[PDB]
C-alpha cells in the first residue's frame, strides 16, 4: 500500500538484539534500538553498537 511505507525497526532492533545480546556490552544501547522510535537509529544504533565491540 502507498509507495511510502519503508519501515523495518521491528526486525532492524531485534537483529540488533542479537548484536547486543552476542556483543554483550552496555546494555543501555540495547534500549535505544529495542525502544525504537527511529527506524533509521535502530539500523545505526545498532551496527554503530556494534562498531564499539568489535576486537576481531
Amino acid at each position: 500500500t502507498t509507495y511510502k511505507l519503508i519501515l523495518n525497526l521491528k526486525q532492524a532492533k531485534e537483529e540488533a538484539i542479537k548484536e547486543l545480546v552476542d556483543a554483550g556490552i552496555a546494555e543501555k544501547y540495547i534500549k535505544l534500538i529495542a525502544n525504537a522510535k527511529t527506524v533509521e537509529g535502530v539500523w545505526t544504533l545498532k551496527d554503530e553498537i556494534l562498531t564499539f565491540t568489535v576486537t576481531e
